């Protein structure tokens, strides 16, 4: 009844058309579709709630997401109960992910600065509401066809379990399993800016346990070609990748950094989107 | 590139319908590696475990290739047997024999094992490792979580996703692969290593059977790596509680000098194993572990 006071009434099978499956997350199945009245493209996650545990957690997470929108977060539109399934409808960003741009183009520092600024705007908002994203990385940055930049995926593994993937975006204080705060996202942003300029995530050729150790002890990964970065970009990276949590910049502080002032207009990202789409098809 | 590693995986798996051969699919688990069911062979009544995976969503497909190939190529009564596999569109289904007695982890965390029961488990595990090492396969992820038990007390090794195949041209590995608390010091410190890293991990599993946990489990995984590198052979909480023969077996599994550490073939002759009880002795422990699991859930 809290879900019924959270969802909308109506038939989403009538409001939307052209359903196309993308894939299946842990939550549920994800489709793209189009609003029959406005032509807006949407992404719809269908979740069988009969039954997933911590259902109230999904209800509350969706609750919070509906009341705290922001231009740099993928916009929540509506939810519907469709026969024991819960459908969550989000706006659809058709420009793909930042990962595709990073791997198929070489971004210049003005383009990187523009992405960093848009992400830092999102993080300032999240941190002001005491939200920690924890997975700031390129596959969680979605791009609009106008060059808009938005965060997604801000929604647990045993000591006894082996590590299969490398958590290359995680701050040293996360990796050493300490308590931590919003500035882990700033660290992750620094790592993503290195990814943008090098074209691949750091530690790519490392086993996860070796990378875990390097993160805890070295902190920043060694830039492959540091001579290739401008002084102001290198300074920005140093402020994001400070091992001392107190010294590491906050999002509010870094929004004032001079590196962000070389940002190109966001229209400068749309040729990157075009290249990535040509390259991946 | 990555489309041809996918095609390589698809090529090793036959296309067909798992319902042609198996029925009564009951979910028993869901995870990152896919979804796990029990099912039954329609013709023979054999109970099986079946994992369903979405290939397009799996990273490191080459590790799935290696796991399937190693299972197919190395069947043994002390290994959870690979039966079959099926390609259904984007889906891969892998069929394994089913062991209904849970894991050794449930036993070690909820029961006290006596030395005869411990010796029985060690012997069965050493039989698997002697077979694998003689086939130039290193498991590298031995731990109680990867020991499955049958309802008759049978003992079988699983989880070959981290295993390494060695050759006479490249007899050793040096990469940090495994689960920290069970890793041998030469692995943790990136020295050239061989099959006896599995003997080390078995020694750690014997400490689990003694104490309930591997050394340093309360520490974070990275700290445990540091402690393994710096301490070497771990200390028992109460060594005075073990027989002299058990202590000697443990010493020979946890030897720092890899040349002095026992091989699986050598340890199968150790006098500690001569006190092993029959495997039937493990079914009361399985029953206790099953009951304890109900207590923790209620
Ligand atoms: C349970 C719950 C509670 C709250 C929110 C969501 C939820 C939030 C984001 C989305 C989403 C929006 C999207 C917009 N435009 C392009 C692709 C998109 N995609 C697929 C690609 O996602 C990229 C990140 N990663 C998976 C690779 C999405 O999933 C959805 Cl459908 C659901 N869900
Ligand atoms: C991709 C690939 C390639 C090759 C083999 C496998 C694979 C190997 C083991 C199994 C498996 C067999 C099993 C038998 N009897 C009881 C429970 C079982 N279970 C669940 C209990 O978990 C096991 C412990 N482990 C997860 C920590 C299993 O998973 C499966 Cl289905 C698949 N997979």
């Amino acid at each position: 009844e809290k879900l019924r006071s959270i969802v909308s009434v109506g038939d989403p099978k009538k409001k939307y058309t052209r359903f196309e499956k993308i894939g299946q997350g842990a939550s549920g199945t994800v489709y793209t579709a189009m609003d029959v009245a406005t032509g807006q493209e949407v992404a719809i996650k269908q979740m069988n709630l009969q039954q997933q545990p911590k259902k109230e957690l999904i209800i509350n997470e969706i609750l919070v997401m509906r009341e705290n929108k922001n231009p740099n977060i993928v916009n929540y539109l509506d939810s519907y109960l469709v026969g024991d399934e819960l459908w969550v409808v989000m706006e659809y960003l058709a420009g793909g992910s930042l990962t595709d741009v990073v791997t198929e183009t070489c971004m210049d520092e003005g383009q990187i600065a523009a992405v960093c600024r848009e992400c830092l705007q999102a993080l300032e908002f999240l941190h002001s509401n005491q939200v920690i994203h924890r997975n700031i990385k390129s596959d969680n940055i979605l791009l609009g066809m106008d060059g808009s930049v938005k965060l997604t995926d801000f929604g647990e593994q045993s000591k006894r379990s082996e590590m299969v993937g490398t958590p290359y975006w995680m701050a040293p204080e996360v990796v050493t399993r300490k308590a931590y705060g919003p500035k882990v996202d700033i660290w992750s942003l620094g790592i993503m800016a290195i990814e943008m300029i090098e074209g691949e995530p750091p530690y790519l050729n490392e086993n996860p346990l070796r990378a875990l150790y390097l993160i805890a002890t070295n902190g920043t990964p060694e830039l492959q070609n540091p001579e290739k970065l401008s002084a102001i970009f290198r300074d920005f990276l140093n402020r994001c990748l400070e091992m001392d949590v107190e010294k590491r910049g906050s999002a509010k502080e870094l929004l004032q950094h001079q590196f962000l002032k070389i940002a190109k207009p966001l229209s400068s990202l749309t040729p990157l989107i075009a290249a990535a789409k040509e390259a991946t098809k």
